[PDB]
Protein backbone atom coordinates (compact mmCIF):
# COMPACT_ATOMS: atom_id res chain seq x y z
CA UNK A 1 0.00 0.00 0.00
CA UNK A 2 2.15 2.87 -1.37
CA UNK A 3 1.38 6.58 -1.80
CA UNK A 4 2.39 9.05 -4.50
CA UNK A 5 2.10 12.79 -4.96
CA UNK A 6 0.45 13.83 -8.22
CA UNK A 7 1.09 17.35 -9.49
CA UNK A 8 -0.99 19.57 -11.70
CA UNK A 9 -0.71 23.14 -12.88
CA UNK A 10 -2.99 25.46 -14.83
CA UNK A 11 -3.70 29.16 -15.29
CA UNK A 12 -6.70 31.44 -15.33
CA UNK A 13 -7.28 34.23 -17.83
CA UNK A 14 -8.59 36.56 -15.10
CA UNK A 15 -9.25 36.47 -11.35
CA UNK A 16 -12.96 35.72 -11.30
CA UNK A 17 -14.77 33.02 -9.35
CA UNK A 18 -16.17 31.34 -12.46
CA UNK A 19 -12.77 31.17 -14.14
CA UNK A 20 -10.89 30.00 -11.02
CA UNK A 21 -13.44 27.26 -10.33
CA UNK A 22 -13.78 26.13 -13.94
CA UNK A 23 -10.00 25.95 -14.54
CA UNK A 24 -9.38 24.20 -11.21
CA UNK A 25 -12.17 21.74 -11.99
CA UNK A 26 -10.71 21.02 -15.43
CA UNK A 27 -7.26 20.41 -13.96
CA UNK A 28 -8.61 18.09 -11.25
CA UNK A 29 -10.69 16.19 -13.81
CA UNK A 30 -7.56 15.56 -15.89
CA UNK A 31 -5.53 14.40 -12.88
CA UNK A 32 -8.36 12.09 -11.81
CA UNK A 33 -9.00 10.54 -15.21
CA UNK A 34 -5.36 9.98 -16.19
CA UNK A 35 -4.45 8.41 -12.85
CA UNK A 36 -7.80 6.60 -12.37
CA UNK A 37 -8.12 8.26 -8.97
CA UNK A 38 -10.85 6.98 -6.61
CA UNK A 39 -11.66 9.72 -4.06
CA UNK A 40 -11.63 7.14 -1.27
CA UNK A 41 -7.92 6.50 -2.01
CA UNK A 42 -6.95 10.18 -1.71
CA UNK A 43 -5.17 11.07 1.53
CA UNK A 44 -5.36 14.85 0.99
CA UNK A 45 -5.02 17.58 -1.62
CA UNK A 46 -3.02 20.81 -1.50
CA UNK A 47 -3.76 23.64 -3.94
CA UNK A 48 -1.55 26.71 -4.30
CA UNK A 49 -2.38 29.92 -6.10
CA UNK A 50 -0.20 32.86 -7.04
CA UNK A 51 -0.78 36.05 -5.04
CA UNK A 52 -2.80 37.62 -7.86
CA UNK A 53 -5.80 35.31 -7.22
CA UNK A 54 -8.32 36.54 -4.65
CA UNK A 55 -11.80 35.81 -6.01
CA UNK A 56 -12.43 32.34 -4.51
CA UNK A 57 -10.56 29.48 -2.86
CA UNK A 58 -9.73 27.03 -5.68
CA UNK A 59 -10.63 24.24 -3.24
CA UNK A 60 -14.33 25.14 -3.61
CA UNK A 61 -14.21 23.43 -7.00
CA UNK A 62 -14.18 20.08 -5.19
CA UNK A 63 -17.83 20.62 -4.25
CA UNK A 64 -18.63 19.86 -7.91
CA UNK A 65 -17.11 16.34 -7.74
CA UNK A 66 -19.48 13.49 -6.91
CA UNK A 67 -17.96 11.29 -4.24
CA UNK A 68 -15.25 13.76 -3.12
CA UNK A 69 -17.14 15.20 -0.12
CA UNK A 70 -14.78 13.67 2.44
CA UNK A 71 -11.46 14.31 0.68
CA UNK A 72 -9.49 16.85 2.75
CA UNK A 73 -8.21 19.85 0.83
CA UNK A 74 -6.55 23.08 1.79
CA UNK A 75 -4.78 25.95 0.04
CA UNK A 76 -1.58 27.94 0.26
CA UNK A 77 0.00 30.97 -1.37
CA UNK A 78 2.64 30.27 -4.01
CA UNK A 79 5.87 32.25 -3.98
CA UNK A 80 6.07 35.48 -6.00
CA UNK A 81 9.03 34.77 -8.27
CA UNK A 82 10.34 37.29 -10.78
CA UNK A 83 9.33 35.87 -14.13
CA UNK A 84 7.07 33.30 -12.52
CA UNK A 85 3.86 32.39 -14.31
CA UNK A 86 1.04 34.71 -13.27
CA UNK A 87 -2.50 33.61 -12.39
CA UNK A 88 -1.27 30.07 -11.76
CA UNK A 89 -3.00 27.32 -9.78
CA UNK A 90 -0.98 24.25 -8.74
CA UNK A 91 -2.24 20.98 -7.26
CA UNK A 92 -0.41 18.37 -5.18
CA UNK A 93 -2.75 15.40 -4.61
CA UNK A 94 -1.55 12.54 -2.38
CA UNK A 95 -3.01 9.25 -3.58
CA UNK A 96 -2.77 5.63 -2.48
CA UNK A 97 -1.48 4.02 -5.66
CA UNK A 98 0.85 1.18 -6.59
CA UNK A 99 1.96 2.78 -9.88
CA UNK A 100 5.72 3.08 -10.32
CA UNK A 101 6.98 6.55 -9.41
CA UNK A 102 8.07 7.36 -12.96
CA UNK A 103 4.70 6.28 -14.39
CA UNK A 104 2.55 8.82 -12.45
CA UNK A 105 0.66 11.27 -14.68
CA UNK A 106 1.40 14.92 -13.74
CA UNK A 107 -0.80 17.37 -15.63
CA UNK A 108 0.03 20.77 -17.13
CA UNK A 109 -2.74 22.78 -18.80
CA UNK A 110 -3.36 26.23 -20.29
CA UNK A 111 -0.32 28.53 -20.00
CA UNK A 112 1.18 26.19 -17.40
CA UNK A 113 2.18 23.92 -20.30
CA UNK A 114 5.25 26.19 -20.19
CA UNK A 115 6.18 24.65 -16.81
CA UNK A 116 6.22 21.10 -18.14
CA UNK A 117 9.64 19.58 -17.36
CA UNK A 118 10.51 18.64 -20.93
CA UNK A 119 10.03 22.26 -22.03
CA UNK A 120 12.61 23.55 -19.51
CA UNK B 1 -2.46 0.58 6.80
CA UNK B 2 -4.14 3.45 5.03
CA UNK B 3 -3.27 7.10 5.71
CA UNK B 4 -5.66 10.00 6.02
CA UNK B 5 -5.57 13.76 6.21
CA UNK B 6 -7.38 15.40 9.12
CA UNK B 7 -8.44 19.03 8.76
CA UNK B 8 -9.02 21.67 11.37
CA UNK B 9 -9.73 25.36 11.35
CA UNK B 10 -10.04 28.02 14.04
CA UNK B 11 -9.77 31.78 14.45
CA UNK B 12 -8.27 34.31 16.84
CA UNK B 13 -9.60 37.73 17.81
CA UNK B 14 -6.20 39.43 17.55
CA UNK B 15 -2.70 38.58 16.33
CA UNK B 16 -0.96 37.76 19.59
CA UNK B 17 1.25 34.82 20.42
CA UNK B 18 -0.92 33.97 23.41
CA UNK B 19 -4.13 33.81 21.38
CA UNK B 20 -2.57 32.09 18.35
CA UNK B 21 -0.98 29.41 20.48
CA UNK B 22 -4.02 28.96 22.73
CA UNK B 23 -6.40 28.55 19.80
CA UNK B 24 -4.00 26.36 17.82
CA UNK B 25 -3.51 24.18 20.90
CA UNK B 26 -7.26 23.86 21.43
CA UNK B 27 -7.75 22.93 17.77
CA UNK B 28 -4.97 20.31 17.86
CA UNK B 29 -6.34 18.95 21.16
CA UNK B 30 -9.77 18.45 19.56
CA UNK B 31 -8.29 16.75 16.47
CA UNK B 32 -6.12 14.50 18.65
CA UNK B 33 -8.88 13.54 21.09
CA UNK B 34 -11.69 13.00 18.57
CA UNK B 35 -9.47 10.88 16.30
CA UNK B 36 -7.41 9.21 19.06
CA UNK B 37 -4.16 10.33 17.42
CA UNK B 38 -0.87 9.02 18.78
CA UNK B 39 2.14 11.10 17.74
CA UNK B 40 4.11 8.15 16.37
CA UNK B 41 1.38 7.64 13.76
CA UNK B 42 1.59 11.25 12.49
CA UNK B 43 3.52 11.55 9.23
CA UNK B 44 3.54 15.36 9.31
CA UNK B 45 1.42 18.42 10.03
CA UNK B 46 0.89 21.50 7.88
CA UNK B 47 -0.50 24.67 9.47
CA UNK B 48 -1.58 27.69 7.46
CA UNK B 49 -2.45 31.15 8.71
CA UNK B 50 -3.96 34.15 6.97
CA UNK B 51 -1.63 37.01 6.16
CA UNK B 52 -2.91 39.04 9.14
CA UNK B 53 -1.05 36.65 11.48
CA UNK B 54 2.57 37.65 12.20
CA UNK B 55 2.88 37.03 15.94
CA UNK B 56 4.19 33.44 16.15
CA UNK B 57 4.47 30.31 14.07
CA UNK B 58 1.39 28.24 15.06
CA UNK B 59 3.69 25.21 15.01
CA UNK B 60 5.04 26.39 18.39
CA UNK B 61 1.83 25.11 19.98
CA UNK B 62 3.20 21.59 19.62
CA UNK B 63 5.52 22.32 22.55
CA UNK B 64 2.46 21.90 24.77
CA UNK B 65 1.87 18.30 23.64
CA UNK B 66 4.19 15.96 25.47
CA UNK B 67 5.51 13.30 23.11
CA UNK B 68 5.04 15.42 19.98
CA UNK B 69 8.57 16.89 19.89
CA UNK B 70 9.56 14.92 16.80
CA UNK B 71 6.28 15.24 14.88
CA UNK B 72 7.29 17.25 11.81
CA UNK B 73 5.37 20.44 11.31
CA UNK B 74 5.77 23.35 8.96
CA UNK B 75 3.70 26.41 8.21
CA UNK B 76 2.49 28.30 5.18
CA UNK B 77 0.60 31.46 4.30
CA UNK B 78 -3.04 31.00 3.32
CA UNK B 79 -4.53 32.74 0.29
CA UNK B 80 -6.07 36.17 0.76
CA UNK B 81 -9.59 35.55 -0.61
CA UNK B 82 -12.01 38.45 -0.62
CA UNK B 83 -14.65 37.55 1.97
CA UNK B 84 -12.47 34.84 3.46
CA UNK B 85 -12.32 34.37 7.20
CA UNK B 86 -9.82 36.68 8.87
CA UNK B 87 -7.31 35.67 11.53
CA UNK B 88 -7.77 32.02 10.53
CA UNK B 89 -5.50 29.09 11.34
CA UNK B 90 -5.96 25.83 9.41
CA UNK B 91 -4.42 22.43 10.13
CA UNK B 92 -3.85 19.44 7.83
CA UNK B 93 -2.48 16.49 9.82
CA UNK B 94 -1.52 13.29 7.97
CA UNK B 95 -2.08 10.16 10.10
CA UNK B 96 -1.70 6.39 9.75
CA UNK B 97 -5.24 5.06 10.28
CA UNK B 98 -7.65 2.51 8.85
CA UNK B 99 -10.64 4.68 9.84
CA UNK B 100 -12.98 5.02 6.88
CA UNK B 101 -12.70 8.30 4.98
CA UNK B 102 -16.21 9.45 5.92
CA UNK B 103 -15.58 8.71 9.64
CA UNK B 104 -12.45 10.87 10.05
CA UNK B 105 -13.47 13.77 12.28
CA UNK B 106 -12.41 17.17 10.96
CA UNK B 107 -12.73 20.02 13.45
CA UNK B 108 -13.97 23.60 13.06
CA UNK B 109 -13.85 25.93 16.07
CA UNK B 110 -14.38 29.59 16.93
CA UNK B 111 -15.51 31.62 13.91
CA UNK B 112 -14.42 28.81 11.60
CA UNK B 113 -17.61 26.93 12.43
CA UNK B 114 -18.84 28.77 9.33
CA UNK B 115 -16.39 26.73 7.21
CA UNK B 116 -17.69 23.30 8.12
CA UNK B 117 -19.38 21.45 5.22
CA UNK C 1 5.29 0.47 5.86
CA UNK C 2 5.33 3.85 7.63
CA UNK C 3 5.72 7.34 6.16
CA UNK C 4 7.60 10.19 7.82
CA UNK C 5 8.20 13.84 7.10
CA UNK C 6 11.82 14.98 7.09
CA UNK C 7 12.38 18.67 7.75
CA UNK C 8 15.22 20.97 6.83
CA UNK C 9 15.94 24.65 7.00
CA UNK C 10 18.68 26.93 5.72
CA UNK C 11 19.26 30.58 4.87
CA UNK C 12 20.57 32.68 2.00
CA UNK C 13 22.79 35.73 2.24
CA UNK C 14 21.13 37.46 -0.76
CA UNK C 15 18.11 36.85 -2.99
CA UNK C 16 19.89 35.76 -6.16
CA UNK C 17 19.24 32.64 -8.19
CA UNK C 18 22.57 30.85 -7.83
CA UNK C 19 22.69 31.51 -4.06
CA UNK C 20 19.11 30.27 -3.57
CA UNK C 21 19.74 27.18 -5.69
CA UNK C 22 23.08 26.30 -4.13
CA UNK C 23 21.79 26.69 -0.56
CA UNK C 24 18.70 24.63 -1.39
CA UNK C 25 20.85 21.98 -3.06
CA UNK C 26 23.16 21.83 -0.04
CA UNK C 27 20.20 21.40 2.32
CA UNK C 28 18.64 18.67 0.14
CA UNK C 29 22.00 16.90 -0.17
CA UNK C 30 22.36 16.79 3.62
CA UNK C 31 18.82 15.50 4.15
CA UNK C 32 19.37 12.82 1.52
CA UNK C 33 22.80 11.74 2.79
CA UNK C 34 22.02 11.74 6.51
CA UNK C 35 18.76 9.82 6.06
CA UNK C 36 20.04 7.64 3.18
CA UNK C 37 16.97 8.55 1.15
CA UNK C 38 16.20 6.59 -2.01
CA UNK C 39 14.27 8.95 -4.35
CA UNK C 40 11.86 6.15 -5.28
CA UNK C 41 10.58 6.13 -1.67
CA UNK C 42 9.78 9.88 -1.65
CA UNK C 43 6.06 10.59 -1.95
CA UNK C 44 6.44 14.36 -2.42
CA UNK C 45 8.38 17.41 -1.29
CA UNK C 46 7.28 20.87 -0.21
CA UNK C 47 9.73 23.77 -0.08
CA UNK C 48 8.78 27.07 1.51
CA UNK C 49 10.56 30.39 1.38
CA UNK C 50 10.09 33.59 3.33
CA UNK C 51 8.49 36.52 1.52
CA UNK C 52 11.89 38.15 0.87
CA UNK C 53 12.91 35.54 -1.75
CA UNK C 54 11.82 36.25 -5.33
CA UNK C 55 14.77 35.32 -7.53
CA UNK C 56 13.93 31.66 -8.32
CA UNK C 57 11.75 28.77 -7.17
CA UNK C 58 13.92 26.76 -4.73
CA UNK C 59 12.38 23.60 -6.21
CA UNK C 60 14.48 24.12 -9.35
CA UNK C 61 17.45 22.85 -7.33
CA UNK C 62 16.01 19.31 -7.40
CA UNK C 63 16.79 19.14 -11.13
CA UNK C 64 20.46 18.87 -10.07
CA UNK C 65 19.91 15.47 -8.41
CA UNK C 66 20.41 12.42 -10.61
CA UNK C 67 17.62 9.93 -9.97
CA UNK C 68 15.21 12.52 -8.50
CA UNK C 69 13.48 13.67 -11.70
CA UNK C 70 10.21 11.84 -10.84
CA UNK C 71 9.89 13.15 -7.26
CA UNK C 72 7.03 15.68 -7.14
CA UNK C 73 7.95 18.98 -5.53
CA UNK C 74 6.18 22.32 -5.15
CA UNK C 75 6.65 25.51 -3.21
CA UNK C 76 4.73 27.87 -0.99
CA UNK C 77 5.20 31.09 0.94
CA UNK C 78 6.19 30.85 4.58
CA UNK C 79 4.47 33.06 7.14
CA UNK C 80 6.07 36.43 7.93
CA UNK C 81 6.62 36.14 11.70
CA UNK C 82 7.98 39.00 13.76
CA UNK C 83 11.22 37.62 15.15
CA UNK C 84 11.26 34.88 12.54
CA UNK C 85 14.35 34.13 10.55
CA UNK C 86 14.70 36.18 7.37
CA UNK C 87 15.85 34.77 4.02
CA UNK C 88 14.88 31.26 5.09
CA UNK C 89 14.17 28.18 2.97
CA UNK C 90 12.44 25.18 4.59
CA UNK C 91 11.96 21.66 3.25
CA UNK C 92 9.35 19.03 4.16
CA UNK C 93 10.16 15.76 2.38
CA UNK C 94 7.56 13.00 2.82
CA UNK C 95 9.39 9.66 2.73
CA UNK C 96 8.26 6.06 2.97
CA UNK C 97 10.46 4.96 5.87
CA UNK C 98 9.96 2.76 8.92
CA UNK C 99 12.59 4.78 10.84
CA UNK C 100 11.31 5.70 14.28
CA UNK C 101 10.03 9.24 14.58
CA UNK C 102 12.75 10.19 17.10
CA UNK C 103 15.48 8.78 14.81
CA UNK C 104 14.70 10.85 11.68
CA UNK C 105 17.57 13.26 11.00
CA UNK C 106 16.10 16.72 10.40
CA UNK C 107 18.68 19.15 9.03
CA UNK C 108 19.28 22.75 10.07
CA UNK C 109 22.06 24.69 8.34
CA UNK C 110 23.53 28.18 8.00
CA UNK C 111 21.64 30.73 10.14
CA UNK C 112 18.83 28.22 10.76
CA UNK C 113 20.85 25.96 13.11
CA UNK C 114 18.87 26.98 16.21
CA UNK C 115 15.50 26.10 14.63
CA UNK C 116 15.87 22.36 15.34
CA UNK C 117 12.79 20.99 17.17
CA UNK C 118 14.30 19.81 20.46
CA UNK C 119 15.50 23.42 21.02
Amino acid sequence: MMFRGIRGATTVTEDTETEVLNKTKQLLEAIISRNEVDPERVVQILISATQDIHSVFPAKALRQFEGWTYVPVTCMQELDIHGGLKHCIRVLMTVQTDTKQEDVQHVYLEEAVTLRPDLQ
